[PDB]
């Protein structure tokens, strides 16, 4: 079989070139190892919120409680996660019938490469004229003593009862989200990470309101100490947490990967290929083009490319590619802000530059950061936690970065998006009109 | 008592403008005829929104019952009330202190004019080189038999016990969001509006479904009905309704007058002072200076202006003036977009042009109009009710209006103000990056 072009993996990434190479007359197909649909939709952002969802409703009576609200819910973990499962199970049918429907030949199966261009899937030879890789990424292979007792963040969003206990080994976004999931529906929980800070490439300066959030509920955070083995004892486990001062041991129900995700092209036998790689993904030019071998693109968490592992970002990536597989080499890839957020309560977020990377690039900048649980907004809705830090390009008054915690900040970030890409001025954003009252309105005084 | 400035009334409009005027070294006067701060503050957007919150908390859990939910909270309306009214009753000193501070004069009576430049306050006599009437708006009298046992807005607010029954007059922002307050702490609640339409400067594409929202949640919507007379019955209220087709009679333990809020201005003895006003109130040029008295400025709901009565207009209005009277008449007042919202559940918001306003300037546009009921975001929170329209400038492919309903509309809409403001090409907020999963996300999905 022979096409013009092959996907491996259909999640944002590979739908996207799929469905847009399908359109423009291209012969197009596309293998994922696992129902289709990819990390978001199937064990990742979209499960994780529909869950989220239900922890809003308690964390929001327990925050008015006697304001108004005399009973705080308890979270029904079966229910939760049955309507989790619903979504879920709905997601790949969906994509498949719009293969089928575009004229897509989908395969089921792991994808190595045996030739340049050339590809095993499950027992059959395929070829292509260009291929794309578009495999995302994978939870870490903890390589230590005990490391495969470590459950997915794909395992805690399937669970059919919440343990007792859980242990968390990395404090990142899934640690922090997870944790405050699992904390809101009655269990003990603890992270354990290597590093001084959590949440090490946000502001430390909003990264501590977090923490300060996540002890008050009751999660232990651990740090300056690496997990180094696992030991299963009877209906529990018991984890070695090694520091410069000791070796201590954690007992939990349960202990999770939360160690970070490398791309999901190291069982792929690129070198097979004649395809560059390092360990961030595979190497890519400004047409998300591999650097050795012509014929291959990437887009995604498989691709080590200047854009965050985020699902907005594969989806951009994967434009460029569909359009330059398309038309040739035409279209260099092009990032706007890509605003980030951790689903805590409350709700982290950042966009465009940090302080220490913003005075790296020898920008003349105004900081305004201030702690403002006193203020309206953060008040009525009884949110302890709500602080901002903006930067400002001293000599075009237009925004370099924002970091907010509190309330509604996963939707107010965009706005701060919206104006480092169009280089509005401090003076009209202050100068300009918002709905009030709302925490859109809190953006001016924050600069 | 001679002044640089005298202002009359101290909400947003007149607050903004005695601190900036005392901050450069001008004499400062100031009387509200009630405590400092205003309607926003005291009657109105806060009071209003602290008390939305406990119902927020309700309708979330109601919208997961059986997901993962398995109590719905009855609001305590005393509790709640309490809550509101410690935001409320905090804000006049804070105001007053601020005053004290900054050197300005205060005063706490009912002004009206004896001459071109002099004003009886209380029982004294005072005189300025430049006046500001900031008296905002009231509830609107109603003239016709029982009229007057019509309860106000600012009744409404600080209710000690929420009646069995309640009835609106006037089928506006405020009938709209009290009747979802009052229906969702579980009183009966009854609209009556003299229009064909409700909300009649929405869109009614848009309308209709938060019609639909609010009969779900069991409050009688009449139409086509004027109100014409009330009568107090044993512990009952008994009013009048005229059609064409009838006259009906509605009974409730209190009824409430929604009838729309003309300016502060009638009691004011404007022609002594050679002052002139319309019914929409004082009548200003582009430096919001009076048109026949020169001395004279205005600002916020007391001003024929083209901005809406809403609190941030009051505020942008309030910096003209000042800077106006400061430096002399230097700055002609500029409307950026001026997002609105009806803070129901689930809310609406709308920014710049409407379908036919939009038409009416001879614009060629295209209209996206789709409800989205289906979509990810309103499943994953239950919310029946999720719909846009957008209205794009064909030639120049920048934004005139959005018009929502659905989760975080009063959040969502500024970015449609910030979109319309930087004259954003549509193609650039297609191809812009949102923080996900969020409601900002659906953006570029109503192009
Ligand atoms: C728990 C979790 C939460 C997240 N939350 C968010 C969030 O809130 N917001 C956000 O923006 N991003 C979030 N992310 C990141 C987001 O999921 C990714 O950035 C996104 O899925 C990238 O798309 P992709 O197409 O590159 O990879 P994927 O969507 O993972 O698609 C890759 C596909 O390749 C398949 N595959 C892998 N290896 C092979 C193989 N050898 N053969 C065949 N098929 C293969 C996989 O099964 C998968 O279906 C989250 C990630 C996780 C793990
Ligand atoms: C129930 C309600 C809800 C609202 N909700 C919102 C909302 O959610 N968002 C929004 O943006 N807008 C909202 N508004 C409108 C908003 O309150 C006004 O646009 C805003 O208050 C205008 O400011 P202003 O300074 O012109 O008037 P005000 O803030 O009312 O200030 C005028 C002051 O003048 C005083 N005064 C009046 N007459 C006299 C007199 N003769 N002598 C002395 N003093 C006098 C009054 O007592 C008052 O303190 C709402 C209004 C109401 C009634
Ligand atoms: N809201 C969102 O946008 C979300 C996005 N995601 C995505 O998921 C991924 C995040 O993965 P996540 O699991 O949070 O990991 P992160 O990379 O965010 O952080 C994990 C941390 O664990 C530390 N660590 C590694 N090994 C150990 C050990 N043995 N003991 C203790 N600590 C250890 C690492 O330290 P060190 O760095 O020093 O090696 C690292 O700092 C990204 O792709 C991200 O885009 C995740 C959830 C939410
Ligand atoms: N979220 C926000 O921004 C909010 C803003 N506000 C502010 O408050 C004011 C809104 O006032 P509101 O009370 O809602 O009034 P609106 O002007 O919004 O609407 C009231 C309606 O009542 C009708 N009406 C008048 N008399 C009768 C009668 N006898 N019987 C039946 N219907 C009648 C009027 O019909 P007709 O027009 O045909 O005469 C009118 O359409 C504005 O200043 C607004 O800015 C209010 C609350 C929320």
């Amino acid at each position: 079989k022979e096409y013009d072009v092959f996907i491996i993996g259909s999640g944002m990434a590979g739908m996207t070139i799929a469905n847009k190479c399908a359109s423009k007359g291209l012969t197009v197909g596309i293998t994922d190892e696992l129902p289709y649909g990819g990390t978001c939709a199937l064990r990742g952002c979209d499960p994780k919120k529909v869950i989220i969802g239900a922890t809003e409703v308690r964390d929001f009576a327990k925050r008015l409680k006697g304001s108004g609200i005399d009973t705080i819910p308890k979270v029904n973990w079966k229910d939760i996660m049955a309507f989790k499962q619903s979504f879920v199970d709905e997601m790949p049918p969906k994509v498949e019938k719009g293969y089928k429907r575009n004229g897509i030949d989908t395969f089921h199966s792991s994808a190595k490469f045996l030739s340049q261009n050339t590809l095993e899937i499950g027992n059959e030879k395929i070829k292509a004229k260009k291929i794309v890789i578009a495999s995302g990424s994978k939870p870490r292979v903890l390589e230590f003593e005990g490391g495969h007792f470590a459950k997915t963040s794909a395992d805690f969003l399937n669970l059919d009862e919440l343990p007792k206990s859980l242990l968390f080994i990395g404090g990142g976004y899934i640690a922090f989200e997870f944790a405050h999931i699992a904390a809101r529906c009655g269990a003990e929980v603890t992270i354990v990470h290597r590093g001084n800070n959590p949440l090490e490439n946000f502001e430390q300066d909003i990264v501590k309101h977090l923490v300060s959030a996540t002890k008050k509920l009751g999660v232990k955070l651990i740090l300056n100490t690496d997990v180094t083995a696992i030991e299963k004892a009877d209906k529990k486990f018991r984890v070695k947490g090694k520091s410069a001062e000791k070796t201590e041991y954690f007992e939990a129900e349960a202990v999770f990967n939360s160690a970070g995700r490398p791309p999901a092209i190291f069982d792929l036998e690129l070198e097979k290929a004649g395809i560059s790689f390092t360990k961030k993904g595979v190497s890519v030019n400004e047409h998300l083009q591999n650097t050795s071998n012509p014929i291959v693109y990437a887009a995604g968490d498989a691709a080590d490319s200047e854009g965050l592992p985020l699902t907005p970002v594969a989806v951009l990536e994967g434009h460029t590619v569909a359009s330059n597989i398309i038309k040739g080499n035409h279209k260099k890839i092009s990032y706007p802000p890509m605003p980030t957020v951790v689903f805590t309560l409350p709700t982290m977020a950042s966009v465009g530059y940090t302080e220490s990377r913003a005075r790296e690039l020898n920008y003349n900048i105004q900081v305004n950061y201030k702690e403002v649980g006193d203020w309206f907004n953060a008040k009525r809705l009884n949110v302890a936690e709500y602080a901002f830090k903006t930067i400002i390009d001293e000599e075009t008054q237009t925004i370099l970065g924002a970091h907010l915690i509190g309330p509604h900040t996963e939707e107010t970030i965009n706005l701060f998006a919206m104006a480092i890409k169009t280089k509005m001025k401090v003076n009209d954003i202050r100068t300009m009109i918002f709905s009030y009252p709302t925490l859109a309105s809190d953006i001016p005084h924050m600069l």
